């Protein structure tokens, strides 16, 4: 079916009264005193379509003349998509566009709007209109470095921004410091005073701070590190991995000795590597920290290494990025894509060439806190396009999200996606100009450069095609993701990201989710008994009667083994030039053995880091 | 007597074994794998003197032709003055003086000395080459200014200075935020995390980080910030009064209201200030913090005030500094100058002299971390010149610490002192150029212009020709204070700044190799000199029990009249103290007003209206045992 008649169906579908809660909560627009200037989600799919839209002012291939046409044509499919949920960006454009415009230009009718409106609107953006997640920085081996950047923390944190630093350069605790003649505190200790600036600095009301925090599987105070959260409060944080996945798979098969050292301490050490491993694997367990970064692979796919380089990744792990870098994401909710037994891919690929110049767009509309940043911005202009709503979306299709069939649609389905998004990339690179880095990029110096692994779709040949043409033109350095989605599922009234179902039927902090495609397909006599036993024990499995099929179908994260979790992130890392943000869920009963197996499977599979959550464990 | 003569009596003393544990410790300069490059004070002296000796190259009234001459002279008197333990610098100038520069250079005989030898010295000194111990810094009511001074904190820290703010333009906690539409911090909830980063930065072994946060009496967080500290473990708390003692003293005394507000907020709040000060005087009691700052009280002698302001302290509330601003200080064993019952004025004026050209000099070859204050301090040329050894000075003179005769001696001293500090000053002007800012000083806009209350000197009369005169040449904003001196009287084996002895004896601790902890006794050495060395053998048991002299049998009356310690004087008399130096000071003074065990609240609250009276400028108690 054609997009257009897609967005007839949803666009006049209501958020829920719980996505209501959320939208007015922290999402409708207030003026300086308090009063809502929006009240329903109309309203913000206005506002963000129209800031959004005047972006294409920019562009060179439209004749000043055609302008104003052009742009309303780009703010009306860009409001449709947007108020029927089937495309949301990530929070952080739905709080700020429009900042520092008048209200009387951000809401009005768009066959009202001039070419000077427009230019008002763009020139008008204030100095906190902020729309994107995620952003890295450095922290640097002097206290000059350190405390920059807990500048940087502050005023990222401020404006709306998830940050994350690798913490590798600040040399061991002891080492020697020239300057003082003294000894050194250590990364860990340092974290402390970032953890410390960001107690006192959020986004008001709507957003605290959320920070990453890594240190590389070699550095001298790894051990310290893995058991730091055990304060810390802000960070997650992951150990990082630098080197190849094969060669730290081999050390551990062959029982292998890493050696900690750093390029400004006389600290050294021999750890087997089993033993680190250990170590993790037993925090993880009790306390789901640290989790893994693979740098090395993400290094292996990103198209301007070695001469940028991946340190680490936002706090949730979904995008590498380099230093000052950050970027944009935005979901589509696949579920609304269900067509009587199939996906829509008609309409599905007309929606990923939207989405990806909307989030294109976003960029030449962002405002960030530190030049820095918007220079890294501008010359990769990378993208994080994901999706969102695919665990309801196999409900409706009847497949169980633990089984290869399930794993076999999600390559197929990323497979899709990515084609398409990185053809709308090529448009764009012809349409607005490449990005700067693009002569200098894999997709230019080299041939047969893929920024995934693949090998789990039949697209496979055509999306080899796809990046060749894409040596001579190319928007965007990379463009994919799937993101944790937190808010903007809630928003859609649809599933997490690539997340199943964590309960079927549940209360949130007023009540109360209860699954709408188990609500629209188990026998609505047979639901109002079990009810109480599900909301109880939290799955189907073993309530009888509910017919096994519904049971098989309808599950939830903790009818899911390990290994599943596990393996369908591979699937969809196949084909994400990004990463990919996923909880590996674990039963109250798996062991720290259950957790080293896993971590070792992650290690032959194609994914880019790992989080492991145990039930029960905090 | 010449002070030459005085040079050459105490130049071949050598310090105390304990002094030396200090020198050894963080004094001795070590090289990048640890040896020693010096293992006497001498050696120190050495490298010190050289360096400051290295600002001549910059005087303009020099001939190249007498350059190297005139350079080596006064490396040659500075290293004298030095070795005797006469005059000795803030730490910082000891410490770091010659980073940078070359090992072959430092400490190499004087006459191998070429003025390439001096140039290269100068040009290689670098960026850790700080040697003031004195800094404020703004903190501006956004994060990014809050931010920024953290890490000015930490950059100052680094180097072994010691800092200060006023936290009052932050505005209250709960105050609207426009940007994010939320709800301020307030500037208790900022300062804990200054003092987190201040936790993780230091001078290595040598110097933990020092701070200084005032909050001014009218902040609506006032309340808050005065129980702060009952965490905030690097900093001392001061609440501020930036407007006339006066007036404070008259609200207090018509059981009056103050209202507290901010600029940056809507909410008002009035208090009963003798509510205030009860609150101040109870926490003071339990803690010895907060302190007061009478900022009102500097500004009415502050030169450039309202050009530029004073908001804020250092560390130990003894100079007030406007925005950016630091000061280098120093200080004269003035215990060293005693003469068969008199202090020997000959020599005590040259020193002063050669002090205050000492400590203009550091300025010229001190590196800051950050422009704002490279700036600032060039443009005002602020110094701290003070002494040391007072109180044993007294006991020579066979003088009382708690009786008005040492009091019209402290401040007959600290007015002589004065006079020649400010006639040097006008001496420099000439010789080497006023400060940049002298045009705009209250020494050019004014007549009358005196940088202190004085009225307790014969004094008074010249000290006003004197300041006339510096209308037209003054190499310095201001030039004395009387700092603690925690460590350099130590290092010149002395009693400390101007405060009494503590105790007169005590068990010295000395590592052995073997084992233990060989105690010593250590008896104050004028006590040594003085008292029947049979008598003290037989009551030094009681004297270490009791740690005073007073309640012991058979210890002459004079003796005990004499010789005594902190607690032995009462709080008014260490409060009067305190003014009479403060009325011949023009920075300001550390003084801790010791109070007994048996103190009450009200007897604090006494001492901080005695101090409203008073010409002090600040007021910090400690109550024995409290802590
Ligand atoms: C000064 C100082 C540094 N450090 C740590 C911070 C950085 O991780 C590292 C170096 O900080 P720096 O600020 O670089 O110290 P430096 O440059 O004077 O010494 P070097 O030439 O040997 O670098 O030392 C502390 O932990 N505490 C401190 O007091
Ligand atoms: C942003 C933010 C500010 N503050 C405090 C810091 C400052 O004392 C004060 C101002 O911060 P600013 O950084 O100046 O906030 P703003 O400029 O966006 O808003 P305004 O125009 O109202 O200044 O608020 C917090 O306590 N928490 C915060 O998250
Ligand atoms: N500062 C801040 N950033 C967050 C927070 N939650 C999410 N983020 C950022 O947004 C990214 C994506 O999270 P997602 O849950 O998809 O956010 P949504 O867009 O709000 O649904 C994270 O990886 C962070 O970079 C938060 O509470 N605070
Ligand atoms: N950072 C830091 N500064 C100090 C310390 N002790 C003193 N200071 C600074 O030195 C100034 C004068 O102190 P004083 O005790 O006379 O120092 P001394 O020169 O070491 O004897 C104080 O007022 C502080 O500003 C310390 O331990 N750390
Ligand atoms: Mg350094
Ligand atoms: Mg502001």
């Amino acid at each position: 079916m054609k997009l257009s008649d897609l967005i007839s169906r949803w666009i006049d579908v209501e958020p829920s009264k719980n996505a209501q809660i959320i939208l007015r909560d922290r999402y409708f627009m207030k003026d300086l005193d308090g009063n809502y200037l929006e009240t329903k989600w109309e309203d913000v799919a206005r506002r963000v379509a129209r800031v959004v839209a005047t972006a294409e002012l920019l562009n060179p291939s439209y004749k000043k003349n055609e302008k104003l046409d052009r742009i309303k044509e780009w703010e009306d499919i860009f409001f449709r998509v947007l108020k029927a949920r089937l495309f949301i960006p990530n929070s952080p454009t739905l709080f700020n566009a429009g900042l520092g415009v008048k209200h009387d230009l951000l809401w009005k009718p768009i066959d009202q709007m001039t070419l000077e409106d427009y230019e008002e609107i763009y020139r008008s953006r204030n100095h906190l209109h902020m729309l994107s997640a995620c952003f890295v920085v450095p922290v640097g081996d002097s206290i000059e470095e350190i405390f920059e950047a807990v500048k940087e923390y502050a005023l990222i944190t401020k404006v709306g921004g998830g940050v994350g630093s690798n913490f590798s350069e600040l040399r061991p605790k002891g080492s020697f410091v020239a300057g003082t003649h003294g000894k050194a505190s250590g990364p860990v200790s340092f974290m402390h005073v970032f953890n410390s600036a960001i107690s006192v600095v959020k986004q008001g009301s709507r957003r605290r701070g959320a920070l990453m925090g890594i240190l590389n599987i070699n550095h001298p105070d790894i051990e310290e590190f893995i058991d730091a959260k055990k304060v810390l409060n802000f960070f997650n944080l992951s150990v990082g991995f630098p080197m190849d996945k094969k060669e730290i798979l081999k050390l551990y098969e062959e029982d292998g000795e890493l050696e900690l050292s750093h390029p400004r301490s006389t600290i050294r050490k021999k750890v087997k590597i089993r033993e680190l491993f250990r170590k993790i694997a037993t925090n993880a367990w009790k306390s789901g920290d640290p989790g893994l970064a693979f740098l090395g692979e993400m290094n292996k796919y990103y198209p301007l290494y070695p001469h940028r380089k991946i340190n680490s990744t936002n706090p949730c792990g979904e995008i590498g990025l380099s230093d000052y870098e950050a970027c944009n994401l935005g979901s589509i909710d696949v579920a609304k894509f269900y067509n009587n037994g199939f996906v829509d891919l008609e309409a599905l690929q007309e929606l990923v060439q939207i989405a990806v110049r909307f989030l294109d767009n976003v960029i030449d509309v962002n405002v960030f806190p530190i030049d820095k940043i918007t220079k890294a911005v501008k010359e990769s202009r990378r993208l994080g396009l994901g999706i969102m709503g695919f665990a309801d979306l196999l409900y409706k299709l009847e497949i169980p999200y633990n089984s290869q069939e399930a794993r076999d649609f999600a390559a197929n389905l990323m497979a899709f996606i990515a084609l398409h998004a990185h053809r709308t990339s090529y448009e764009l690179g012809k349409e607005k100009g490449n990005f700067p880095l693009l002569e200098i990029s894999r997709y230019r110096t080299e041939d047969n450069f893929v920024p995934f692994a693949m090998g789990m779709s039949n697209y496979d040949d055509e999306i080899r095609e796809v990046m060749k043409m894409t040596k001579e033109f190319r928007r965007n350095v990379a463009l994919l993701t799937i993101a944790p989605t937190g808010s903007i599922s809630n928003i859609a009234d649809t599933s997490s990201g690539l997340e199943p179902n964590f309960l079927l039927a549940y209360t949130r902090f007023p009540l109360l989710y209860v699954n709408q495609v188990l609500r629209e397909k188990l026998n609505p006599e047979i639901l109002k008994r079990i009810e109480k036993e599900l909301i109880e024990k939290g799955s189907l499995k073993d309530i009888p009667d509910v017919p096994e099929k519904i049971k098989k179908v309808f599950v939830v994260a903790l009818d899911i083994d390990p290994m599943d979790h596990l393996l369908m992130q591979d699937a969809f890392q196949r084909y994400v030039d990004n990463n990919i943000s996923k909880t590996i869920n674990m039963p109250q009963s798996a062991t720290v053995d259950d957790v080293l197996n896993v971590y070792l499977e992650a290690l032959r599979t194609n994914v880019r880091g790992i989080t492991v959550y145990r039930d029960g464990s905090l």
